[PDB]
C-alpha cells in the first residue's frame, strides 16, 4: 500500500532515536493474569470469552504475540475456522490499515481471525500513528473518523494537542462488533450519544445489543473494553487538555542533548520529570502514593461491586431451576445487565484510577445501587417459587475454582492451544516472510 | 474571664479592616431549608431532632440567631426545659471559651441549652480565634486540644500552616455529646481510630454508642455533622495542606491600598482573584464549571443512597408489624447504621464536593452497599411472614408530607417556638446588657 508501511524496521537508521524509544516498550513483559487475581470477573464474564482468559496489558511490541497466545481467540486449523472474526487485528497491527487501503474496509472485516492470520504480523508499528513517511499524524483507521465525526471533533479540525490523544483513540476506546447486520461486524465506537456511561448505556439498549447471554443468569449482556479516550475526557486532566501524550510521550533529551519525543509508551512515572515534573511542584514520593490512595479507593467499592453482582447471577440461576418464566425475570435481568455494564466500563481501564478516579467512582455507586434493586427483587421472586433462605454461593476464590464451577475444560482448551502455537504459527509467520510488501 | 473577650464592637476602630471584614459575614442571610429541598432526609431522621428543621448554614454573624430560631431547640420555659443540652451553644459564641475558663468545662457543660441562654449571646468571633489581644492565634476549647491531641497533631507543636486549618477545626467537625455516664454530657470529636469514615464508625461501634433510635426503624442510629476538616483532609487540597484560610479569610486589600487578611468567611469564588488565582491559571467559570459538576455527581449518588435507605426504613418498619423478633432484626439495623452513617457522613458538609469530591463519592458506594445487604435480608425475612410483594412508600414528596407521615405537629411546633421567639428572647438579651462583663 503507498500510504501504509507496516514492516517497523525500514525507519531505524534513520529515525533513529524513535525506532529506538518504541522498541523499548517490548521491556515490560510481565504478563500479570487478572482472573488469576480476582476470579469474580470469571463468574461475571460466565458465558464468554473473558470467562477464559484475560491479562493486564504490557508493551505495544507484544500486541501480536499476545492476541495470538490467549485463549479467547482459540486453536482455527484454517481460515473458516475459529470463534472470533478479522475486527480482532484492528487494534493489533499496522498491517490493518494496509489490508484496509487495499482490500477495502468491507474486504478487511469479512471473515475469521484465522483468515488474517498470516497477513497481520507486524506489531502496533509506525504507520498506526503516522502518515510514514517521515513524521506528522494520521487516523489510518476510517472507523474511527467516524466515531470522531460522531461526537462532533474530526481529526482534521482539531488543535496540534486535541489529536495528541485522538491518535491513541484509535485504540483506547470502548467499541463492539457492528451489529451482526449483513454489512458488518465492523469496529463501531457507541459514541453516537455519546461517551458518557449513561449516554453508551441507552445507545446500546435503544439498538438492542448484546454482547452475549450470561450463562447462568440468562442475562443479555455487555461488555466494556479499555475506554481510556472516554474515560480521560471525564477526569480532571481531560477538561484542561492534557493529552495521552503528555504524560505516556513526552519530550526527553538525547544525551548529545537533542529534544525529542519519547516512544517509549510505559509508565509515565518512570520519566517522571519530563511528565508530571512539567506543570507539579510536588515529589515522586507524593504524587506516585497519592495515585495509590486512588488506586485502592477504586479497587475496593470495586470488589463490593463484584460481590454483589456474583450473588445477584446466582441468585437468578437458582430462579430459573425453581421455575421463572421469561416474564418474571425480564426486569432482573434489565436491571443486572445495566449493573454489570457500569462495573465493567468503570473498571475495564487499568489507569481509570489515574485518570478519572472521581468518575470512577461515581459509576461503583451507579452499578451497586442497580445490582441493589436486581437482589430484592430477586429476593421477593425466590419466595414466591418458596425458598426464604439466602442463596448458597459455591466456592469461587480460584481462577481454576471458578472455572470448575461453570464446567469450563480448561486442561482441553490450553491442550488445544499449545497445538496452534506450534503447528499453525510457524506456517503463518512462514507465508508473510514471503509476502515482505516491497514496494 | 481575663484571656477571652467576648463582645465584638471592642476592637472595631482599632483592627477596623479585620472588623468590617467580619461584619461583612452578615450578608450571607439566605435560609435554604434543605427539608423543603429534599424532603427523604426528613424521613431518614425519623424521630431525630433534625427531621423537624434543618437549613444549610450561613453567615458567621447569625450563629447565635439561628441555634435560638432553629425548631431543634424546642421552646423552653424556664433554664431547665427543653430537649437539647448546654453543649449546642460551644461552636456559637466566644462567650464559650468565657463560661469555661470561669466555670471549667465541668460548670459549663452541665445542664440545659436554654439555662444558658442570656449567658451566650455575643455572635461567633475574635475570642474565638485569637489571644485576644491582640492578634496571633487561640485554640480556645479544651475539647477541641484533646481532640488534635488524639490524631497525633498538636497545636502548639503545629507549623503556621497547619494552624490556619486548626482553627475552623473548632467547630467545623464532626461532634458528638458523650456517654452520659454522671461524667460527661461533654462535646468530644469521635477522633481516637481516628479521622476516617470507617475509623470513626468502629469507634462508635466499639462504645455502642448511638444518637437516637429511628422512628421506623428503630435502628440503633447515628447522625454525621459538616465533617469539613476531616473530610478535607482526605482531599486532595487537603494533602498539598491548602489551609481552610488559604481558600476562605484570603489575603487582601484596602483601597487606603493596605494588605489585611479577608474576615469574610463566606465563597472562595467571590474573591477568585486572590484565591484561587494565587495556584491556579485557569478561568473562573471554567474552574466554578468543575465544582458544578462534581457538585452533580455527589448529588445524584446522594438520591440513590437516600431512595435505598428511605426503602430499607419503611421495609424494616414492617418487618415490625408483622412480629419480627429483635434477634432476627439485629443483623438488619446493623446493616442500616452502617449504611445511613456513611450516607451522613459523605454529605453531611456542604463544601464536600469541593474539598473531597473522591471520598465523597466513595464512602456513599459503601453506603448503597450497606442499604443493598440490609434490604435484601430484610426481603426474605419479611417473606418468612408471608409478604413475598413489595412495601408501598407513602407519599412523601414534600417536608410536609412527609413530617405528616411521621406524625409530627408542625402547627403545634412553630406556635410553641413564635413565643418563645416573641416573650423568652428578650428577657435573654435584657440580661447580657445588664450583666455586661466590663473590664
Ligand atoms: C516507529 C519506529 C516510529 C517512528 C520511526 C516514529 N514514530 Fe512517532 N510520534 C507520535 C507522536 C504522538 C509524536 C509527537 C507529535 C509531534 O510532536 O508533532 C511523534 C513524533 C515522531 C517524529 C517527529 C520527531 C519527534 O520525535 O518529535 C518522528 C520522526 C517519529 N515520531 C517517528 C506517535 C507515534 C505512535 C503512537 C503510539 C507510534 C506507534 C509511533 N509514533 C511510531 C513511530
Ligand atoms: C498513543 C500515544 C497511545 C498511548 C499513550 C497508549 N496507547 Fe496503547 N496499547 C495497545 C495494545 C493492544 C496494548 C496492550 C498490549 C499487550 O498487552 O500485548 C497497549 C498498551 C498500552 C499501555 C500499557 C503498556 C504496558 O507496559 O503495560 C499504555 C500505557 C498505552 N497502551 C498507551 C494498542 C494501541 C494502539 C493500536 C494501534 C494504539 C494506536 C495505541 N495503543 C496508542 C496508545
Ligand atoms: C489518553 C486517552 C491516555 C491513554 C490512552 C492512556 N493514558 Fe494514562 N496513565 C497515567 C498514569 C499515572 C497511569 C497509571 C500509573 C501506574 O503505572 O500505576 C496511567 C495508566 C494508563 C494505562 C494502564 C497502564 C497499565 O499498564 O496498567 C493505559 C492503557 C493508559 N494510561 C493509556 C498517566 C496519564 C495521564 C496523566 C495526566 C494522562 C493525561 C494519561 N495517562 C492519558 C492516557
Ligand atoms: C475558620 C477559618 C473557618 C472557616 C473557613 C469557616 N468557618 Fe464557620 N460557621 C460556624 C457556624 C455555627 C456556621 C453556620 C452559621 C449559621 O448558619 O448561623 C458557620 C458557617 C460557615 C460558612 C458559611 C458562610 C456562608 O456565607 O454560607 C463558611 C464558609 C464557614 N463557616 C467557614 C461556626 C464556626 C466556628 C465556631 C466559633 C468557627 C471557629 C468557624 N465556624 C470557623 C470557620
Ligand atoms: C479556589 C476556589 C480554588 C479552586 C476552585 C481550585 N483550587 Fe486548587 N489545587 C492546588 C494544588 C496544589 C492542587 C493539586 C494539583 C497539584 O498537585 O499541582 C489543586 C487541585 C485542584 C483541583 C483538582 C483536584 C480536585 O480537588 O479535584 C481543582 C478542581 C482545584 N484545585 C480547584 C492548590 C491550590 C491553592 C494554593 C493555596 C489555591 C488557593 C487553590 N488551589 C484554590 C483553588
Ligand atoms: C477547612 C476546614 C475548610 C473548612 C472548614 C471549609 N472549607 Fe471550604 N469551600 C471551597 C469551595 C470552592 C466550596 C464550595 C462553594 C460553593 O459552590 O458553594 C467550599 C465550601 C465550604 C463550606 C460549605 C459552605 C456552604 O454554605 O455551602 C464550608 C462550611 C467550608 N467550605 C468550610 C473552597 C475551599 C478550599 C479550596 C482548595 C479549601 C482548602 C477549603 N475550602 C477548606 C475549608
Ligand atoms: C480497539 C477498538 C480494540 C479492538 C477492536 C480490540 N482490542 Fe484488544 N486491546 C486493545 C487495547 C487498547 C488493549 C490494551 C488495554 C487493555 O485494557 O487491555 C488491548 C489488549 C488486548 C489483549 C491483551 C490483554 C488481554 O486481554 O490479555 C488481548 C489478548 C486482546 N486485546 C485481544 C483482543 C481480541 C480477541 C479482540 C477482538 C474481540 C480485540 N482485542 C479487539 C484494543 C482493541
Ligand atoms: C502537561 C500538564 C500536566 C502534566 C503533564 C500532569 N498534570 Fe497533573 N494536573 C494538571 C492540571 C492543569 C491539574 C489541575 C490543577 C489545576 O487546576 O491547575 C492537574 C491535577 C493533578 C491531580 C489532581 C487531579 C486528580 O487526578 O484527582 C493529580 C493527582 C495530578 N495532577 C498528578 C499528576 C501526575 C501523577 C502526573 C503524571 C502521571 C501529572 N499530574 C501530569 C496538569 C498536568
Ligand atoms: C463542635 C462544632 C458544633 C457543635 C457541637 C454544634 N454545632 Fe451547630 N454548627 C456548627 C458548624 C461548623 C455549622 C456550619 C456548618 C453546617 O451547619 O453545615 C453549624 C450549623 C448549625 C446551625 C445552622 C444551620 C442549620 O439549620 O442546621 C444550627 C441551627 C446549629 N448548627 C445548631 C446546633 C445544635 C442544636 C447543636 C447541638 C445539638 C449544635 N449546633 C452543635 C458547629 C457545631
Ligand atoms: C473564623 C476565625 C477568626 C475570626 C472569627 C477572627 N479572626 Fe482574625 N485572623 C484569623 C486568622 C486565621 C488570621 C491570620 C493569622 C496570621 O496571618 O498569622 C487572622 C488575622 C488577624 C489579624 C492579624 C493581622 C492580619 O490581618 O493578618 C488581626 C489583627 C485580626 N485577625 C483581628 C481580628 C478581629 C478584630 C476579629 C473580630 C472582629 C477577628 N480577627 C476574628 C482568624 C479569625
Ligand atoms: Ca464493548
Ligand atoms: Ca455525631
Amino acid at each position: 500500500s503507498d500510504k501504509t508501511e507496516p514492516r517497523n524496521e525500514v525507519y531505524k537508521d534513520k529515525f533513529k532515536n524513535q525506532y529506538n524509544s518504541w522498541h523499548d516498550t517490548a521491556k515490560s513483559e510481565e504478563l500479570v493474569d487478572a482472573l488469576e487475581q480476582d476470579p469474580n470477573m470469571v463468574i461475571l464474564w460466565a458465558g464468554y470469552a473473558f470467562a477464559k482468559d484475560y491479562k493486564a496489558p504490557r508493551g505495544h511490541m507484544y500486541a501480536v504475540t499476545d492476541v495470538r497466545n490467549t485463549l479467547r481467540t482459540g486453536a482455527p486449523k484454517n481460515a473458516e475456522d475459529g470463534p472470533l472474526p478479522m475486527a480482532c487485528w484492528s487494534c493489533k497491527s499496522p498491517d490493518v490499515p494496509r489490508l484496509i487501503e487495499e482490500q477495502g474496509e468491507d474486504g478487511y472485516f469479512k471473515g475469521k481471525w484465522a483468515k488474517g492470520g498470516p497477513e497481520v504480523t507486524n506489531t502496533i508499528g509506525c504507520s498506526d500513528c503516522h502518515e510514514k513517511g517521515s513524521p506528522k499524524l494520521r487516523i489510518s483507521r476510517p472507523y474511527v473518523d467516524r466515531a470522531l465525526d460522531a461526537i462532533g471533533t474530526p481529526f482534521s479540525k482539531a488543535s496540534k494537542q486535541d489529536k495528541e490523544s485522538m491518535v491513541c483513540a484509535q485504540c483506547h476506546v470502548e467499541y463492539y462488533f457492528e451489529k451482526k447486520e449483513d454489512k458488518k461486524g465492523f469496529v463501531k465506537f457507541p459514541w453516537d450519544m455519546g461517551v458518557t456511561v449513561d449516554q453508551m448505556e441507552v445507545y446500546y439498549d435503544g439498538i438492542e445489543f448484546s454482547d452475549w447471554t450470561h450463562a447462568l443468569s440468562k442475562t443479555p449482556m455487555l461488555k466494556a473494553q479499555h475506554p481510556e479516550y472516554e474515560t480521560w475526557k471525564m477526569g480532571i486532566h481531560g477538561k484542561n487538555n492534557v493529552s495521552c501524550v503528555d504524560c505516556h510521550m513526552p519530550k526527553v533529551t538525547s544525551p548529545e542533548g537533542k529534544k525529542f519525543t519519547d516512544h517509549k509508551v510505559g509508565n509515565p512515572f518512570d520519566r517522571f520529570e519530563e511528565t508530571c515534573a512539567t506543570c507539579h511542584s510536588q515529589t515522586k514520593e507524593f504524587l506516585v502514593g497519592v495515585t495509590n490512595e486512588r488506586k485502592a479507593k477504586v479497587k475496593e467499592m470495586k470488589l463490593k461491586a463484584e460481590e454483589q453482582l456474583v450473588k445477584a447471577h446466582f441468585e437468578a440461576a437458582k430462579a430459573w431451576e425453581l421455575g421463572a418464566t421469561e416474564a418474571e425475570m425480564k426486569p432482573i435481568l434489565t436491571d443486572i445487565r445495566h449493573a454489570q455494564w457500569r462495573w465493567d466500563l468503570a473498571i475495564a481501564s487499568h489507569g481509570v484510577a489515574a485518570h478519572a478516579p472521581e468518575e470512577a467512582l461515581r459509576v461503583l455507586g451507579t452499578s451497586v445501587n442497580k445490582a441493589a434493586d436486581a437482589r430484592v427483587k430477586l429476593a421477593q421472586l425466590l419466595a414466591k417459587k418458596g425458598l426464604t433462605d439466602p442463596v448458597a454461593i459455591p466456592d469461587i476464590s480460584t481462577k481454576a475454582k471458578a472455572q470448575a464451577v461453570l464446567g469450563m475444560d480448561m486442561e482441553k482448551m490450553n491442550a488445544e492451544k499449545e497445538a496452534f502455537k506450534k503447528d499453525m504459527l510457524p506456517k503463518w509467520d512462514a507465508e508473510a516472510k514471503k509476502r515482505e510488501a516491497t514496494y
